[PDB]
């Protein structure tokens, strides 16, 4: 199948089997051409990472002789690339324009399930030592049989050494790398980022391209450091009595992994130690934020750097995210000599090996506290070229891949990474407040917005950002952000006036499994047979590829789990900071919401839910002390990605097909809803319609879309009067105050003009601006989900759209600007510039002469 | 005297199950039967 | 008189405008006059 | 005259020019323009060109 056969279809009534097949076949369709990898990395990068989504919109009104746009198209992104905070030496209290005071930590901890372990076949070794301790023997005290009652069983005088320790697992063969795959792939994502460039609160900031220049930053009180101990093969088995034990004991030596001298001089190695201990042991940051941020304007202007960039840190993905690995790791190095010099670090001496002052047989096991104290890679301040820090992790992903894991276990880890590799902002929604003739049957009649923050002053800024960046609000906001399945975090960091601080809560965001030191000492020592043949997906042994699929994977994820907040009326202030002190109504809502993502994750992750997804960080908020929630109803249901995105994945049709004309000559379709006061006078008497409930829309997936089509209206830009406001009103019958206005989520003109780019890369000469067209200066985009079709998460009511005034009768359509949405195939320019360079005029030598195989 | 034995404990009354796989919390909700009784995974979740 | 019990009821709700429920409360419709008209029993139940 | 949502790379070309020490310094899509023997086999070609 292809993008034109998904294009072409849309819901249908069993609706999580049609999901997940949509969403297994749009993973079927995420390929990169891994010969790209060798010929353009950056472009690869925004390939893989920065996904396009390409879609064509437009405007419908009824009466007027005004041209507005009909069949433009645009590029839609969704997630955090990076975080701006306020730099270290930040001392003074004024707030900066576009710059945190502080970034969220979404802690992971350590899965009590274990990762279940395949069998594997034995190398000759441990097949020579399989069929040693199963052959029966005659103890008698003249031979060495009888070693094992005269001498402790743990003796290796039948076996050898090596076979002694790896006993239990010669005996029992087996092995699982998902848990070492995922966290390459989180370390990948988070390092360069994915998503749409967007780098801080303010929707108008955003990054230039992917970074090329990385610098490293030690932290004493926010690192979650490991200790390692370094000795040799021959020191690290006198510790004992003559043998190591083949379990390894309590106090580091939590964990011990046994690597040959040959593979210690590997780039891989310091990326080996990491990905199983805990992280982030060291932060990074962009080396200098003036050259990759960008402010785009309104209309599409991009400006010189960020306003107050002298005071800001770019901080990546990998300083935002927290993980539980191994706390103690037992370094071995076997097969050296004692005056062996530790090869990444000056001044650190191997237990056995060369001593300080040019001694031999160095006696001390000293503890390493974080992997920044050895391999001087990571050291407290370095600049690192982007190409040499992936270059470790690259190999390591290629060589576990190609010669220890299957292509279960790299699915397995890519759908595990998925959940945890994108960072969303609050989301910003808007209210168009009620029409006049309904202000004395309303408690919400102004209208308003929330988390609509924007910091370009370059050109004129949309009358919806109103967001003042204070420290209540950023707390606020900050505590806000959402994982793809819409798990929140309540742990923070902040490192201000010279002072870091973290704090760190009991409530984890998720889980991920532990990786089983054992099995990689096997595998490295040449015990296991190579999986060599394995692996029947040509992208899985990449990484960039790789990661190109879970990034894909985790857009799905959070629009899946938009559409099922829509789906289970989840509303979209139950994932703010003050989403338990509000209403218990957004308890009752995660009642359903996790119903939806259970039978998912368990439709097709396969791993279990409460590693992915709990509400323990969404029932632990703190609501902060003094940020008031804006007086908006509860109708707008949780969204992070836009329409388009959505419609994507989910196969959602909101054409201009669903907009109707309909002079309208009879009663059909059309209800009288009269409110009578205390003496019986009759108030309201106006013309309505039935909103469709969740079971119509069940049996007809098209009244969803006419729904769409009838309570959407374009947002204005310079004004807060919508005109749907001018025509048409909510009646929830079930409210003290039946009539109410619409919410619909707003992104920012900013973040629109951001998607008139093929590729993800703004830094002067692109061209946002929408020649020739001109609507987009006065009108925005409608972008948001339709209304909610329920109010109760337990009981349904009907609700109506009901008219302002009688002179517009709702059965006739919309009198506003009514916008449309379609999908579209349309591949950009670079792509197909890369396609021409690796497919057409790709002559190599390896795949002309040695294509036999 | 309002309460008649046949029709059914009135107070807290525990059950109790074996469990081999060891899952997650869930978060359950229980309610009246009302016959407008509408969510989301009732309507859409009702295939399996 | 009914005095044993097959969903003739519904759940009434009713928020404020701080979004808290406040009603909540079971309720069975009054019958219409047709419905009196094409059985007088329901006038009776009434 | 051609709308044409491009999906595929039928009919493109890539102009590359590299510079004395190796780098690629243009890179850009093109089209080839038709050739007089061409519009003598197709008179459509020229109109389009």
């Amino acid at each position: 199948k292809t993008l034109y056969n998904y294009y072409s279809e849309g819901p249908s009534t069993p609706i999580m089997p049609h999901l997940v097949n949509r969403l297994r076949g749009l993973d079927a369709l995420a390929k990169i051409d891994a010969t790209l990898t060798k010929v353009d990395m950056n472009a690869a990068y925004i390939f893989a990472l920065r996904p396009t989504f390409p879609y064509s919109y437009g405007y419908k009104q009824r009466f007027s002789n005004r041209r507005l746009t009909t069949s433009a198209v645009c590029y839609a992104r969704t997630g955090l690339s990076s975080f701006l905070t306020v730099n270290k030496t930040y001392t003074s209290n004024s707030p900066l324009k576009g710059g945190s005071r502080g970034w969220p930590i979404f802690n992971v901890g350590v899965s009590p399930h274990v990762a279940e372990p395949h069998m594997r076949t034995l190398s000759p070794i441990g097949l020579e030592v399989f069929s040693q301790n199963l052959a029966t023997f005659s103890k008698t005290l003249l031979t060495a049989s009888s070693k094992v009652f005269t001498q402790s069983l743990y003796t290796a005088d039948i076996l050898s050494i090596f076979g002694e320790v790896f006993l239990p697992h010669v005996m029992q063969p087996v092995s699982n790398y998902t848990p070492i795959l995922v966290r390459a792939l989180l370390a990948l994502i988070h390092i360069l980022g994915p998503g749409s460039g967007n780098c801080s609160l303010s929707s108008s900031i955003f990054e230039s391209s992917i970074p090329q220049f990385f610098t490293v930053s030690h932290s004493t009180n926010m690192s979650n450091r490991t200790r390692y101990c370094l000795h040799t093969w021959s020191a690290y088995k006198d510790m004992f009595r003559n043998g190591i034990p083949p379990q390894s004991t309590l106090p580091g030596s939590s964990a011990r992994v046994l690597i040959p001298a040959a593979l210690v001089t590997s780039p891989m190695f310091p990326w080996l130690l990491a990905l199983v201990s805990s992280g982030p042991q060291f932060f990074l940051y962009s080396k200098d934020a003036s050259i990759n941020t960008v402010d785009i304007g309104s209309r599409g202007r991009i400006t010189s750097p960020i306003p107050d960039v002298a005071n800001l840190d770019l901080h990546r993905l990998w300083n935002l995210f927290r993980f539980d690995g191994h706390r103690y790791i037992d370094v071995v190095i076997v097969g050296v000599d004692r005056d062996y010099v530790w090869p990444y670090q000056n001044g650190v001496y191997v237990h056995g090996g060369k001593g300080p002052n040019g001694t031999d047989n160095y006696g001390n096991a000293d503890v390493h506290d974080g992997i920044g104290t050895i391999f001087s890679s990571f050291n407290d301040n370095v600049n690192v070229q982007t190409s040499d820090l992936i270059l470790g992790l690259l190999t390591l992903w290629n060589h576990i891949t190609t010669t220890y894991a299957t292509e279960e276990e790299v699915t397995m880890a890519i759908k595990i990474a998925a959940a945890f590799a994108l960072v969303y902002p609050v989301q910003p929604i808007v209210y168009s407040g009620c029409p006049r003739a309904f202000q004395s049957h309303t408690s919400y009649y102004q209208p308003s917005s929330e988390n609509c923050y924007t910091t370009d002053t370059a050109e004129v800024k949309s009358t919806w950002d109103t967001v003042e960046l204070s420290v209540q609000v950023n707390n606020a906001m900050v505590l806000g952000m959402t994982l793809p399945f819409g798990q929140p975090t309540v742990s923070s960091a902040q490192w201000f006036n010279n002072i870091d601080k973290a704090e760190i809560s009991m409530f984890k965001v998720g889980n991920l499994p532990l990786q089983n030191l054992d099995y990689l000492s096997l595998d490295m020592m040449e015990f296991y047979a190579p999986t060599t043949g394995q692996l029947y997906d040509i992208r899985s042994d990449n990484l960039i590829l790789s990661a190109h699929r879970t990034v894909n994977l985790g857009i799905g994820y959070t629009a899946l789990a938009d559409f099922f907040a829509y789906l289970a009326s989840v509303p979209a202030q139950s994932f703010y900071h003050d989403r338990m002190v509000t209403s218990p109504i957004s308890k009752q809502t995660y009642s359903v919401y996790e119903r939806f993502i259970e039978r998912f994750v368990d439709d097709f992750v396969g791993w279990d839910r409460c590693d992915l997804f709990n509400l323990d960080t969404l029932l632990a908020a703190k609501r902060i002390a003094g940020v008031a929630s804006s007086p908006i109803p509860w109708h707008c249901s949780l969204q992070r990605c836009p329409l388009p995105i959505i419609m994507h994945y989910t196969g959602l049709h909101f054409g201009q097909e669903h907009i109707t004309v309909r002079d309208v000559a009879g009663v059909e379709g059309l209800q009288q809803i009269v409110m009578r006061n205390d003496q019986g006078k009759i108030v309201v008497d106006a013309l309505g319609t039935a909103a469709p409930s969740r079971l119509a829309v069940k049996l007809d997936w098209s009244r969803l879309s006419a729904w769409y089509s009838d309570t959407t209206c374009a947002i204005p830009l310079s004004d807060r009067v919508m005109e749907i406001i001018n025509y048409a009103a909510i009646w929830d019958p079930t409210q003290e105050r039946r009539a109410t206005g619409f919410v619909y989520t707003y992104f920012s003109p900013n973040f629109l003009s951001s998607f008139n780019a093929s590729e993800p890369i703004f830094n002067t000469s692109i061209n946002l601006t929408p020649p020739y067209d001109d609507t987009s200066h006065t009108v925005i985009q409608n972008l948001s989900m339709p209304q909610m079709l329920s109010f109760d998460p337990y009981y349904e009511s009907t609700f109506y759209v009901v008219s302002a005034d009688n002179e517009w009768i709702p059965t006739s359509g919309p009198a506003w600007k009514v916008p449309y949405l379609e999908n579209v195939v349309k591949r950009s320019g670079r792509r197909l510039l890369a396609e021409l360079r690796i497919a057409s005029n790709n002559g190599s030598g390896d795949r002309t002469f040695l294509d036999d195989v």
